[PDB]
């Protein structure tokens, strides 16, 4: 009786429930930001989810910003990734890879030859940010040219391109959170002259010119987006978010693209905040045609309060997934959920990862099962 709990067809996708995995940077690549046998497993883990969507993944060296987050722009990751791809849909399960350009919010130790970040504008966000050398001081980014925007959209193919071969079902482009795409939205971070800056049309132009690349690779109802429509993660702030997303998102009612992925103003990143918007799901919903999925410090009962209302189609968990790999059965048979534990979100090993217990012992067994016949069958 939970509608949280409904199976769902996303044009064509037959999702077991209404739950999805939110995105989740763990910081746990091989070298040469690969995937491998461990990150499949945690993925086969959570795979009785609706849909995963995959932490953000970075579509060059430029486009990263933390250590140890996986890359989809070469051979190497693409035949690590398939390991994941594999274990998931021997589970049944249904995953699409997060495409991620982290813009501004990186520092040139990350950078091939310690080149500085790249972003619409020279503005630094505020504070600091981890290095392989301890924490440093955000260093100004440098500012695109308008020719390389086409070159950054051809990484974004490239990038689909390389997922599609991954075996992924689709792709999410990330365009929250205080990072590439985000930046160009937004006028706070965003002071361009060019055909790209001023107007709320030309801030949004790069979204647009993404998707264009992106769904030359693979159909529209296979490309998702996510938004975060209001929020200060990252020294992000625009003079006016009630316009510029109310055009952003008609735009993309337009699109058919397979889903809009909103997080709730509640959420700062990665933590709860504080804070008064009407900018939240049910002020869009009336505004995107498509498939609407709400992300952000979600319960079961929030979540289903949404699904009822007919505010969303899908909510998305994050922190209660990375602790719940059955979140879904725990809903369903009204079980505690395990708690989630932030020191072992970043970095590190199976601990905080693969650990966390099941309902059902055979779930697990399962999983490694899957995680193993990849690693053999993608040796
Ligand atoms: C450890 C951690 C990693 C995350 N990584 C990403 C990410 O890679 N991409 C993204 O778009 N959002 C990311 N988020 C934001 C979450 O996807 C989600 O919006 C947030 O956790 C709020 O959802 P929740 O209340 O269910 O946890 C992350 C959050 C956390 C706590």
């Amino acid at each position: 009786m939970l509608k949280l709990l409904e199976p769902f067809d996303l044009n064509g996708l037959e999702l077991a429930n209404r739950m999805v995995m939110a995105p989740l940077t763990r910081n746990r690549a091989g070298p040469r930001f690969v995937p491998t046998k461990m990150n499949a497993l945690y993925y086969a883990q959570r795979s009785g989810l609706g849909l995963i969507i995959t932490e953000a993944t970075q579509i060059s060296q430029q486009g990263m910003g933390y250590p140890d987050t996986p890359g989809i722009y070469t051979d190497e990751q693409v035949d690590g990734w398939r390991m994941v791809t594999e274990a998931v849909h021997r589970r049944e399960g249904c995953i699409f890879l997060q495409l991620w350009h982290v813009g501004r919010v990186s520092h040139s130790s990350f950078q091939p030859n310690g080149q500085l970040p790249v972003a619409p504008s020279a503005i630094a966000p505020e504070g600091e940010v981890m290095t392989y050398d301890g924490i440093k001081p955000f260093e100004t980014p440098r500012a695109l040219e308008t020719e390389e925007v086409a070159h950054i959209v051809e990484d974004y193919r490239k990038a689909a391109i390389n997922a599609k071969r991954a075996g992924f079902d689709g792709i999410e482009i990330h365009s929250a959170n205080g990072y590439l795409l985000h930046e160009f939205l937004e006028d706070g971070t965003n002071k361009r002259t060019d055909r790209y800056g001023g107007s709320i049309e030309n801030r949004a132009r790069i979204v647009f010119e993404v998707l264009d690349a992106v769904c030359k690779v693979y159909p529209s109802r296979r490309v998702g987006i996510r938004l975060s429509p209001d929020t200060e993660f990252m020294s992000m702030s625009d003079s006016d978010r009630p316009a510029l997303y109310s055009y952003l998102v008609q735009e993309l009612s337009r699109r058919e693209l397979a889903y809009l992925h909103l997080i709730e103003p509640r959420i700062k990143g990665n933590v709860d905040v504080e804070k008064e918007s009407s900018l939240n799901v049910e002020f869009f919903r009336p505004l995107y045609k498509g498939v609407l999925i709400t992300a952000g410090g979600y319960q079961k009962e929030t979540g289903e309060e949404r699904l009822q209302k007919q505010h969303a189609d899908l909510v998305a968990y994050g922190r209660w997934v990375i602790a719940n790999p059955d979140l879904p059965s725990r809903f369903e048979q009204n079980a505690p959920l395990n708690p989630y534990d932030r020191a072992t979100f970043y970095g590190g090993n199976e601990k905080g990862y693969t650990d966390y217990p099941f309902l059902d012992p055979r779930d697990s067994q399962e999983a490694l099962k899957e995680a193993e016949a990849a690693e053999r069958k993608w040796r």
